[PDB]
């Protein structure tokens, strides 16, 4: 199928993505020499996944498929993968320690905004299914409502872990609460990225 | 593939043509009864190719390939079958008898007029190869030359059938001599039909 | 609707075509004075779709259906007035007398010919209903019945007809019988086209 | 631009169409060797002709026009030099005398239809300025207008010729008079192919 | 029209986004518990857009625009409500307070960011005159200058406002004063959304 | 060509982002007098930028791009414009003063920034050539290998550039810091809208 290099392009920018768990996990125990070592395994991912882009993008003629969409669809997937590398150099440079009584919830909520991305693996995986009449409207409607559940666990955890943060905003130093907001923000925006995935997905669907 | 539905009906408008050879053949050594049942043959064939087109119209989403170019496609494709019954129903009509100069030489053009049915049957499944970049115009080129060989032997075969002719109308009813002129006229027809088969193809992979 | 110049269009070409059954039925009776006033009455609605036609091609912007298809459609419908008043003319031009025992069986040919046209004009307006999902395929099914059945008809009507000018060709002038058959043939010509009209509709809701 | 190409095809058919005049006064002069020349030279442009429609078929990125509408131009374009040639040949081969009281007549007719190639050759050159917002309908209209006034002189003339053939039927052999039906139908049917080449370019111009 | 579903929704989406105002009202004169209640109305007035994005999401035919730009559309206009939603979540979550000296322009400031959404449900709204040839051009030429206005008055408020917000950093707590740059940012970007939203509008146009 | 009033947008734009190292080079000497000349400059370009925009906004018919392609084009090349013009306008707001350390490395940082910006202005330019079949991929493929390069240069100083940042975390004041990462992010943002340019390029050479 059409979309198979798109999917494997995908299952490596999930990989990339997962990797921030144990990654964290790392510097929350204070290994910081494993958690570069994670960060070497997040950036060789993210090598991979552009090395896919890239022959994606340089490779047809009777077409099932938009060669204009899967081009924007492989555009949204990359942003995760950049995304996860990103976040992990930031955190890498000023070693940040996540306090204490925000550790076990920001694992929670970033394992959640993963599970973001791995319902867009879900959905590009599924799309086999619907390339091999009305299916469409029941495809889109399932999306939909496995999004609507993790966007309102995730909703409720960044709000908690949000006012956790501002009760302990007195005892540190505020660059630091500062960069925990950019934080929790920026694990946010990898659920956001993968939104676009399934967006991206609903038009092609909408081409016929 | 999606081309496939569309093989098989050329294939059945094939064969429904083809059987044009031995019905004349039956006509010209006198045996109506064989040639009023070849000619159930020819009529079965296109009731056939008929519910073969009706299924096709009436039944996708992702596709390779235009759904107006494949119903046009299909369109010119049941013409050989309605313009073969066409044919030998007229000539079991007026129990037509191919004056014994001509019989020869009409089988030798009604022969390579189906050579040029069968040549759109040929293209039509030599694109199954095209459709699993630069390719196209290869297939196109060759398409083309085989055609050009075929149209220069069915002129000169057909110039020579109403040289032949032409002499025989001081011999025969003129009625006759015109239904004949008809005969030769419906048989390349059937080339005609035959290229416009190949036309649309063409139109088809100038699409990308 | 985009669709209702069409729909005046057809209605003028369906209007047209049938006075050739009241002309051919003057042209019976010998009233020649009758056949010329029904023939002008013809070319005035000939006259009348050429003007509907020239106002559609050159007059949008946000569109439901094709502006080409639409087009492509109204050069199907004008060929319909075109072919009727070239028939009457040619008639009129040689005072064709259809033979004593041709004229009821002729009349009928002719008339079920011009049904052909009156599905065309059926279908067209049906199409509103459809441009105000799924209903596109059970449309198309029943145009295709109801065509199949008048088919049926005209081609028995036709063979029956032929044979009938076959048993009197040796008590008639062959220039006379050869005019005759490319009267029937012309006639028949009518239903081919307006077979071509319901193809082009249906490419129409192939597009979507 | 992309047109010159098929001005170029234009053009040669518009020779081609054009040496039928200068044939047919060889002819009727009985002057056979010369009309067996001129028929050489017919040939020659229609081989021409098909030479400049393979290197076009055969022949882009990024375009001001659809591919496909560039195909079905050179479609209806080479159809008008087939069909002089066609005619042509049969005069050729059946030594057809036109009737010394229809031959100016046919002749007037025949430029007539000429004419209308001429203005398919016209319409096509008019393009590049197009080529080079609202001047579409402008364009159309002019073509309309230009179109009218030959149908109305061609349309006359063709009448003329048929009463004037229909007066001396008593006096030729029947066949004779069949061919000579059937060559003022060809020549009318040149004038028939150059409007489908209008039709075609009104079609590329209502894409936008 | 298929633009009414559209509509409503932009009308909602300018409805929640509208709510900001009276919101903002209440925590400025420390009524928290209102504006807790006007956060809920908020939020209701996001749910209810979601619900509207989600039938039409999931329901045609011969349509005068297309399905990917009406969906493309709905995504920017659901961006607005979402981005009220979060902004007035944020506030009540951290009990912003609004320094005295920027109350009054801080309103107007958000005030005219929200008549940059209201530019946006205006041009959603004349859109349907325009759907019921040369119109489209004077729309967005319309649409560009009553934006120019907007961004004008909305750029020097945002400078007026920063430049007091500066003026009092040295009295303000570190991490306040980044909040209240952030909200500042926020608003802007309501009126940055409701561009997008006539940006997608023009990009209709443009299809013809 | 089409696209030489968004080549004239692009050089406009090139050379309103280029305005920003004498700019800031101006802050760094202490000669605010001269960044806030510098920053009417920018400010200039901007405009004239926008009068490009509008004037391309506002104004075909036969068309080798797509009309909609050039729009979204052009809305990514204004951006990087208009982010010029901010970052100018919070520098002098802020009377930003870029520690001595940084002074070189962010100078460093920020000109190659403008290079990738320079790289979409070359990429746009060298469209041309690939506008007067298969070299679409070759030029993709450079581009990538030249968007690659500075990738990899970018990156590293932005690195080098915070690493030395967070060592003057300590003397600096907490919103200056913040306001720091801010610039660097903000620059950065110039070379991410520049990609973005080559990105819509990409498309529509992948349209065919």
């Amino acid at each position: 199928s059409p979309i198979k290099p798109l999917q494997e392009h995908m299952d490596k920018v999930y990989d990339c993505a997962s990797l921030l768990v144990p990654f964290f996990e790392a510097t929350i125990t204070g290994n910081w020499d494993d958690a570069v070592q994670i960060r070497k395994q997040i950036s060789l991912a993210e090598k991979q996944g552009d090395s896919l882009k890239r022959e994606i993008r340089l490779t047809g003629l009777f077409m099932p498929v938009e060669r204009t969409d899967l081009l924007e669809l492989l555009t949204q997937q990359d942003k995760i993968a950049n995304k996860a590398k990103d976040i992990s150099g930031r955190v890498i440079g000023r070693q940040l320690l996540i306090p204490q009584a925000l550790q076990v919830p920001f694992i929670a909520y970033l394992q959640r905004c993963i599970d973001a991305v791995g319902l867009a693996q879900q959905v590009i995986n599924e799309l086999d299914d619907l390339l091999e009449r009305g299916r469409e409207v029941d495809f889109v409607a399932k999306m939909i409502n496995e999004l609507d559940i993790i966007e309102e666990d995730t909703d409720d955890l960044q709000i908690q872990l949000r006012r956790q943060l501002f009760a302990l905003e007195s005892e540190l130093n505020p660059v630091d609460v500062m960069f925990l907001y950019k934080t929790i923000e920026w694990v946010g925006g990898l659920a956001d990225l993968a939104e676009r995935v399934g967006s991206r997905l609903e038009l092609m669907l909408a081409r016929v």
